[PDB]
């Protein structure tokens, strides 16, 4: 080639990656075929060889891992201390030169730093001298006074973002005056915690002209930097005396705290890691990439928790504190729950919370006649039901309490008929939860049936490559085995569902999102972090048009939606609960826009009403058709002769999931009753090439399409009626038969019992529980009605005037969305403005009053006014057994977002378990966390408000008395919550302040406090009191002292030096140095760590350390001496370090 000679063997082969002869030992590299300079063992041991070939006498010589060797003339290798070109180097045993080593070496201590090079550890390494901080301004910029009058301040805390009153202000920066009460100034304007930030400060507000056209750093002087901070401060006084206002200042003193800034290698970085996010690193595994838990200090009285309260992760598997499964032999048992999962977490294991959720649920059952009591009809605007949310992410107990104040309050546990006219449902997704919630919860709550969720999307809407066969519906794992449903009161209540707001929609469109930038959302759930409305009308218009794509080539959406629908309306023992997003468009305007199966489930819907009931029967024949039955009311089994409601009453639905069903001779045979022979049959749902077609009445049919059944009641179809089909709702064949000649006044439902029920459960399993429905009447991404929106935009109206059509399609409970206002701040998917859904609010008693001069003011669904609306129009609307449509709470007890007041609290870095990330700097340190609430807010209003009048009440007396699980006490009425405050949360999602957001004082490694003068705090720095206040090294005849730019004294702490070296300042004030006589392996602090000080005080760090004797150490990232441990060189080299700390010795 041309700059480069390649070898090949006296043979086809390369000889890539070995050295060989020539006429010069020339190694040639593994993958490229070049030659390269290597240093080869064979033979005598460490010769040394470059890319010509040859051996290197004389010269240093570079390893392929990146050991450097430096040989002699005769080109033997060196060890030991050299001298290469007037500089010392350290080479071991092995001839590798080394760095971050120091050490005894012919009687001098050494240094090499990563350079390789020595330096004499006896020479100090720091500036000499002191720096004055008082200055002719310093007298006029202290402060006015030193307690919380002259700072803004979190719990007496000071933050980078604190602002403070000066004695002086220099008025259009030319003429001090004494200061009025409303100036104050940023705190940053006149004191940094160190040089670097006060240099980055200087360039910052110089590049918006208010500074000097000077660049300096923590390398410049630091009476430069303070005489440039008072031409800053002119430029500052005169902006501000022109503009009439300190906003502009606001924002840029916030604005330059998260500043980013070039690099030496040139990449953007945050100018102040410690106020970014930057610094709070720490486990991913959270939704929002990061956690706190909220742990007791003395330093923080007032964020403290009681003790015994903050018990996490008491989900209904560990409520006990222990993980117990309560699943049998087909299911399982396992949890996944934890505690944090999203924004502020709320502690549900504190009793005055648990009480403070009751008041919640009392007041939003109470809705109507609370907000609204001049209005005579005040009480039909009163929610029914509750809906319990993130069941996996709170605190168990609070089942329990939800469970007893409906037997309290409405006498549920008396029968079915009271039970039934209040149907809540647990968001219970753990397998464990169906059993937990029947063994230990009554069934207070109705259990999600999940594994007809996942067999109906397993076997139906998964594309053909990913599909599981139709035999699947008759397996064990099954919750409710339907192969011969023949039986009442034995299933498991339960509610099923296909999809759900977040269940299979947020998902598939965060793909999407993903799939078309990888670049910026790598994975789904990270894409639940977009924010850019942008992002979503995108992927939007592609989620629209593949829901109207052929099934075959749906990339991306559910296929067989019709036919899954038909198998969930038509099953017995359970309450269906149907999407709004799949009658309608998951996006735009509410109720705006059809989907391709609107015609489709809405006829089930109605068709259930007149016909689904009595006995069931699965069945899939050898050609994987599935064929279930339902046998009409009154009649349980194939061989049951009924009552006289059988004839007319009893569905029957065939479903294939093979496009290419070719039944050739066979034949699908649909069984109905004996109880149904000799009977004529009519289609209510037929597939065609064009469809599905749905016919709504007898008359509608064509009359050869009917059909009689025989003998036995048996329907048989041929290939002429069933083959394979390819539309875009359905992959397979689907049909739903029905018996002809029911009337108008037929309906198939069945009106509650009212005698006493054996046994514990609330709800139980039977025909009168199954004539109800569940409709969820919402999506995220409904369009939020702009802020001059019409009042019929808004999804409260129009449920009002639709509500007729839900009582068409047998709704029994309606389950509205969350009516909480919600939070705009994009910290999540719910709280992004484009989908103020309502689950991220900040005030949960908030569902959408008017603003404070009386403006309309409403949620995303409208005004409290148009809530309470919508539920006196349900109400309005009656079904089968002349009750109203029920209207169910969204009961959200696990978090808030977004709460307006910080306050001091301390942390632990965590996952999402609460498990300790173990960060060292982040271990119970002081964050000012946003976790306070208002106080003006609504919570403040109708927090705890009726618990007092609860308690009074003996109805309630066993809710108060009962014993909860988790906490072992009882509920605590007794104290109100009316603030929200950070003793009341487990934790929070990691909010991006900084560690070092909380202002401290470095020498003496103790928080500047306002609010007290208490010696646990650091008094506020010197010169911000006008007293004298230098800062510096300085070298005196006992020893070394410290100051910092505050003015105090280092003592017992470690300190960095201008981001160099580390120091340590003992008990007297003093640095720590080794002597001859005390060498410098050293503990410090009785903490049983050693360190390795070099006579100059230099502590070192990632570096190796050695013993007069000869004994080699290694010195962590923060220090300390590494035991029993290996570790891993620059170069690939490994070291083992035996629990004595000294290395383990080579020598080849
Ligand atoms: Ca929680």
């Amino acid at each position: 080639d041309n700059n480069k000679t390649q070898y090949f063997g006296p043979d086809g082969a390369q000889v890539k990656g070995a050295f060989q002869q020539v006429n010069k030992n020339i190694y040639f590299d593994a993958q490229t075929g070049y030659a390269r300079q290597n240093v080869g063992f064979l033979d005598g041991t460490a010769k040394g060889f470059d890319e010509q070939g040859n051996q290197i006498k004389s010269g240093i010589a570079t390893d392929l891992s990146g050991n450097v060797y430096y040989f002699d003339a005769s080109g033997k290798m060196l060890t030991g201390v050299q001298n290469i070109d007037g500089k010392k180097y350290y080479f071991d045993e092995q001839g590798h030169r080394r760095r971050n080593y120091a050490g005894v070496f012919n009687n001098e201590f050494i240094y090499f730093g990563l350079d390789g090079v020595g330096q004499s550890a006896i020479e100090y390494q720091f500036e000499k001298g002191l720096t004055s901080q008082n200055s002719v301004a310093t007298s006029h910029n202290a402060a006015k006074s030193y307690d919380t009058k002259s700072f803004t301040n979190v719990d007496g805390f000071l933050t980078a973002n604190s602002w403070y009153r000066p004695t002086d202000i220099l008025r259009n920066g030319t003429k001090w005056e004494p200061s009025t009460e409303t100036d104050f100034r940023p705190l940053l304007m006149t004191w940094w915690p160190d040089k670097e930030v006060q240099a980055n400060y200087l360039n910052y507000m110089s590049a918006l002209g208010l500074g000097d056209q000077k660049i300096y750093t923590g390398a410049s002087s630091q009476l430069d930097l303070n005489n440039a901070a008072l031409i800053v401060q002119e430029a500052i006084e005169k902006k501000i005396s022109l503009e009439k206002s300190t906003k502009w200042l606001d924002d840029s003193i916030k604005s330059f705290i998260k500043s980013k800034r070039k690099d030496i290698q040139g990449n953007l970085v945050d100018t102040n890691p410690g106020w970014t996010i930057d610094s709070e690193t720490g486990s991913t595994n959270h939704l929002q990439n990061g956690a706190f838990i909220f742990t007791n200090s003395p330093l923080v009285p007032e964020a403290n928790a009681a003790e015994g309260n903050r018990l996490i992760n008491r989900t209904p598997s560990q409520q006990t504190g222990n993980h117990i499964s309560y699943a049998s032999q087909p299911y399982s048992g396992d949890d996944w729950g934890y505690e944090l999962l999203l924004g502020n977490d709320v502690d549900n294991s504190n009793p005055i919370v648990q009480a403070e959720q009751l008041n919640w649920i009392h007041y939003l059952m109470n809705f109507g006649t609370i907000t609204a009591p001049q209005d005579p009809d005040a009480h039909l605007a009163n929610f029914d039901s509750i809906r319990i949310d993130a069941v996996d992410n709170v605190d168990a107990d609070l089942l329990q309490i939800a469970g007893d104040y409906f037997k309290a309050a409405y006498q549920v546990g008396e029968n079915d008929k009271n039970a039934n006219q209040h149907i809540h449902i647990l968001e219970d997704w753990s397998p464990n939860d169906v059993w937990y919630n029947q063994q230990v919860n009554g069934n207070s709550q109705l259990t999600m049936d999940a594994t007809m969720q996942n067999q109906l999307l397993a076997s139906l809407t998964r594309p053909i490559t990913s599909r599981d066969s139709m035999k699947s519906f008759t397996k064990d794992a099954l919750l409710v085995h339907r192969t011969a449903d023949n039986s009442y009161n034995q299933a498991v209540p339960n509610y099923s569902f296909i999809r759900a707001h977040d269940s299979e929609v947020q998902t598939i469109i965060a793909k999407i999102i993903s799939d078309k930038h990888p670049d910026l959302y790598p994975t789904v759930d990270k894409a639940l972090l977009a924010k850019d409305s942008a992002l979503y009308d995108e992927a939007f218009t592609e989620y629209n048009a593949d829901m109207q794509k052929i099934s075959s080539q749906k990339q991306y959406t559910h296929n067989n939606m019709p036919s899954a629908y038909a198998i969930l309306l038509t099953n017995k023992d359970t309450v269906p609960r149907v999407y709004y997003g799949d009658l309608f468009t998951d996006n735009g305007e509410y109720m705006a826009n059809k989907t391709p199966y609107y015609d489709a489930i809405t006829s089930l819907l109605t068709a259930r009403t007149k016909f689904v009931s009595g006995g069931q029967s699965l069945s899939v024949d050898k050609n994987d058709v599935l064929t279930s039955v339902r046998y009409g009311k009154g009649a349980l089994s194939a061989t049951d002769n009924g009552s006289s409601d059988t004839r007319n009453q009893g569905i029957g639905v065939i479903v294939s999931n093979n496009p290419n069903l070719d039944l050739n001779n066979d034949k699908v045979t649909l069984s109905m009753g004996i109880s149904h022979a000799h009977q004529a049959y009519r289609p209510l749902l037929l597939t065609n090439s064009q469809g599905i077609v749905a016919y709504a009445t007898d008359s509608e049919v064509p009359q050869n399409l009917y059909k009689t059944t025989n003998d036995k009641g048996e329907l048989t179809f041929d290939a002429s009626e069933i083959k394979g089909y390819d539309t875009v709702q359905t992959s397979g064949y689907l049909a739903v038969w029905v018996p002809v000649g029911a009337s108008d006044e037929q309906d198939a439902r069945t009106i509650a019992s009212t005698e006493k029920n054996n046994g514990n459960s609330v709800y139980h399993s039977n025909a009168a529980l199954d004539s109800q429905l569940i409709y969820e009447g919402f999506s995220n991404f409904q369009t939020v009605p702009s802020k001059n929106a019409s009042a019929d935009e808004y999804a409260n109206v129009i449920i009002a005037k639709h509500a007729a059509d839900f009582n068409k399609w047998g709704v029994t409970s309606f389950q509205m969305a969350p009516q909480y206002r919600s939070s705009t701040d994009g910290s999540f998917l719910d709280a992004v403005d484009t989908v103020q859904n309502g689950y991220a609010f900040t005030d949960r008693y908030d569902l959408g009053f008017n603003a404070a001069d009386g403006s309309k003011n409403p949620t995303k669904y409208g005004t409290d006014e148009d809530l309470r609306n919508a539920i006196k129009s349900l109400h309005a609307q009656k079904t089968y057994d002349g009750s109203s449509i029920q209207v169910m709470a969204d009961f959200v007890p696990d978090q808030l977002y977004n709460m307006p007041l910080e306050q001091a609290v301390s942390v632990i870095r965590t996952d999402k378990y609460g498990v300790n990330s173990e960060n060292p700097d982040i271990q119970n340190i002081i964050y000012a966390a946003n976790i306070k609430s208002s106080g003006t807010d609504y919570q403040s209003i109708y927090g705890g408000k009726y618990l007092a009048e609860l308690q009074k009440n003996p109805l309630f007396k066993s809710l108060f008395d009962r014993i909860q699980i988790s906490t072992k006490k009882t509920i605590d009425p007794n104290t109100r919550i009316t603030q929200w405050s950070a003793k009341y949360f487990n934790g929070s999602n990691i909010q991006g302040k900084g560690i070092n957001y909380v202002l401290k004082d470095w020498a003496s490694n103790k928080y500047f406090n306002v609010s007290s003068n208490d010696d646990m705090y650091s008094r506020l720095p010197k010169q911000l009191m006008n007293q004298e206040s230098n800062t510096g090294f300085i070298v005196d005849d006992i020893g070394v002292k410290y100051y910092s730019i505050s003015g105090y004294q280092a003592k017992n702490t470690f300190v960095e030096d201008g981001n160099g070296e580390w120091y340590y300042f003992d008990n007297d004030g003093y640095m720590v140095k080794s002597t001859e006589e005390s060498g410098p392996l050293r503990t410090v602090n009785a903490s049983s760590k050693k360190y390795y000080i070099l006579p100059n005080g230099v502590e070192i760090r990632n570096s190796f350390g050695q013993d007069i004797q000869g004994n080699t150490y290694y010195f962590d990232a923060r220090g300390e001496m590494v035991t029993s441990q290996y570790i891993s060189d620059d170069t690939q080299n490994i070291y083992y370090f035996n629990n004595d700390g000294t290395m383990a010795k080579k020598g080849g």
